[PDB]
């Protein structure tokens, strides 16, 4: 350490990531331990076994360990105190996301099911390969390019495209049916958390584009490199369920993906 | 069915995570600092500096540990200790709020542009600028029992368990007694509660490692004593600063017993050693 900002100066109170950190503290007090899951257990019990099986592929998607931590290292190493302050709320959010799904699986009795079997090739290419490789790269390579790639795979694709669509899917299937109210309450808290996360992704990608516009084009190319595995995983889930409007859900994915591109401007 | 569950609900560090969530909802943005600002204004310029060395110690220290906890969370996730990692997210968020609280107090009392670094002497720099980050960053390449005990000893048992605990006692002994800085002390009391969980994580980490090989207990003691000369060396310098700017003690009829505080620092240090046993 050469020195410390809160000794020489203050926190940059006007920094957008400090203002995002404040929002996270106000809006992130929810606790998975407070959610009533007893109705969810009775709803899963009340399902024929045909209906129990059809829910597992989508739930299997969410069963995927502080994925953002290397970004917190890289940005701390650069002296971005406000970002680090925000990223402590990002990490705690993700601990609560693992907690909520774990508790819900326990309540409905599938926490010991090996849900891995519903991860096809395209899923694994995103969650087993591109996400951890892009984030871990940042411990050795913190370049403008490496940071945009990390934020694209994780914040714009994994959170901003796939998770968003999964949450919308959960409301479209179960909220309408009046099923699984504890799960849906959890989903709504996760969806609010993930909004701040996507905003950190957008801000990170953009303060870089405000440097050099060549990177805006890296952003699009990286977004486009991953698209075949987003839609390839979506199609596999579509196929399994048909064996609930699957064509408006595939359209929501496409909608979300192009909407992520539009939140980064060239100027 | 057929696989192990994701989370061990009974693990001691999951229990600690659940308490951090329940007990850790305070927000520095809620603290009323308007009486502090009025208290600081009314001080003579001699009285406006007797508190600043300690604030300097805490602002930097809280900043340092916010940056420097990240390797421990890396190492423990790599060892598959999911429940520890869940707990360490509350630990990390706690420390960001501690840095926030101190910066807000500096900002509110009008000293936001003042460079408080000058109150970091040589021994302060050797712990917070130097030994803390080195021990923690080591865990990126070397996550052995030995490296983990050293990190948890410098961070939890010395920095939190000795220096910070003693700093909080100092604050209550001088400013709570005088009725100064009511917002700062409200923060102090919040920080003190959080830090109980942080020391407990250090105790549990250090102990689970000693329970495997007893040779590590002795490493622990040696690391504790290696750090002591810079602990007491920083404490002696702050003592020297207070004895020389006695105007705020005079004004508020405070008998500041610098030897009582020095004994508290010695107590805390011997007490952190005692909370680790050779056997178990
Ligand atoms: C069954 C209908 C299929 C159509 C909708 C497909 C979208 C589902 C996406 C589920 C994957 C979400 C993965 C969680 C990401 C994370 O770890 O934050
Ligand atoms: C005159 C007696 C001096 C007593 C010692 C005072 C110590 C000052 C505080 C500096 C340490 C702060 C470390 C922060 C710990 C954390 O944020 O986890
Ligand atoms: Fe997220
Ligand atoms: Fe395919
Ligand atoms: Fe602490
Ligand atoms: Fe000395
Ligand atoms: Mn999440
Ligand atoms: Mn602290």
């Amino acid at each position: 350490h050469d020195g410390f900002q809160t000794v020489k100066a203050t926190i940059d109170w006007e920094h957008p990531m400090f203002k995002l950190y404040e929002k996270a503290k106000r809006n992130g007090k929810w606790n998975p331990a407070d959610i009533d899951f007893s109705q969810d257990q009775k709803d899963f019990a009340s399902l024929t076994s045909e209906e129990k099986i059809s829910a597992l592929p989508l739930v299997a998607g969410f069963s995927a360990t502080l994925d953002i931590l290397p970004m917190a290292h890289a940005l701390a190493r650069q002296g971005r105190l406000e970002d680090v302050l925000f990223l402590t709320t990002f990490m705690h959010d993700e601990a609560k996301h693992v907690e909520m799904f774990s508790r819900w699986q326990q309540a409905v009795g599938i926490g010991q099911m090996d849900l891995s079997v519903f991860h096809n090739d395209h899923y694994k290419r995103i969650f087993y390969e591109a996400l951890p490789e892009a984030m871990n790269r940042l411990y050795a390579d913190d370049s403008p390019e490496a940071v945009i790639r990390a934020a694209t795979v994780y914040n714009m694709i994994v959170e901003g495209t796939l998770a968003e669509s999964g949450y919308y899917t959960f409301r479209q299937i179960y909220k309408k049916a009046g099923l699984f109210p504890g799960l849906l309450q959890g989903i709504d808290y996760l969806n609010m958390d993930e909004g701040r996360h996507i905003q950190f992704g957008i801000y990170t990608i953009q303060r870089i584009v405000n440097e050099d516009e060549r990177y805006y084009e890296l952003f699009i190319r990286y977004m486009d490199e991953l698209w075949p595995h987003v839609i390839g995983y979506v199609d596999y889930l579509t196929e399994l369920g048909k064996r609930i409007d699957y064509d408006l859900l595939r359209h929501y994915v496409i909608k979300q993906f192009n909407l992520r591109k539009k939140q980064i401007s060239r100027t």
